[PDB]
């Protein structure tokens, strides 16, 4: 799943943003879009560097598809999207990447193990 | 702690839901309910598989009590509650499990180490 | 980043709270305040020990500066702030500490690796 928490207001999140994230992450990770879950949380009380200018804190959790070169590529993609769509400067974005073990991901009454 | 983020609206979360999560997680983990913390976040902007049908993204963090068989059992329990109480299909739920080191959990001005 | 989720209402969060967090975390971790990100989420549906008295579930993610003694010191600091500013008892606070690999933190179109 990909989560974005931001102080940008809800009205500034364009219609279609969750779909675009879904599509671009499917493409970037090489996973079918049926597996991709996205969550956007606007209107947050947040600061970055002490400033309340637009910012984002995000997380990308994946079973595999995480690593040094991949995460550089995801960061370019996702900063690009946040800059274009939400008008958040890339230097005011953090994204934490998490390589999840299949045994530690529940789904459909079981886990992926 | 157990956290559930969902697009299901607040009005659809039944009375008693946090209490029932607390009780059933105490029972499933074998921990006294005094230790259990629960957090439910409805009304979220979320998609799963590109669809906005009811879904959930959840986390369970625990100092121990995490593992292959345990996490399957937690998933059956928790998907069952989400399906019964919130009408979320089990195949539209992800739960990330985290086995926390006691030195990495703060509480009461210190950590559990 | 430091994130606090609480059932305390927004009106009970004092002016200056994000800034005081930012200043005190910079001091505690050594890190320049320009890189510190903070996020406060009030008005949450949460329970701790089955009770809805004020409580908080927090996360602190850092590239390094995490460890047994450091996390104890962060907990004293952060519990003290939550007690003084939000009137939350320290024994109703959990803080999860995460030592992030630089390759798993995206910022400014790249990662910190």
């Amino acid at each position: 799943a990909f989560i974005v928490n931001t102080n940008v207001p809800r009205a500034s999140v364009p219609d279609g943003f969750l779909s675009e994230l879904t599509q671009q992450l499917a493409q970037a990770t090489g996973k079918p879009p049926q597996y991709i879950a996205v969550h956007v949380v606007p209107d947050q009380l947040m600061a970055f560097g002490g400033s309340s200018e637009p910012c984002a804190l995000c997380s990308l959790h994946s079973i595999g598809k995480i690593g040094g070169a991949q995460n550089r590529s995801y960061s370019k993609l996702l900063c690009g999207l946040l800059a274009e769509r939400l008008r958040i400067s890339p230097d005011r974005v953090y994204i934490n990447y998490y390589d999840m073990n299949a045994a530690n991901v529940g789904w459909n009454n079981s886990t992926f193990a």
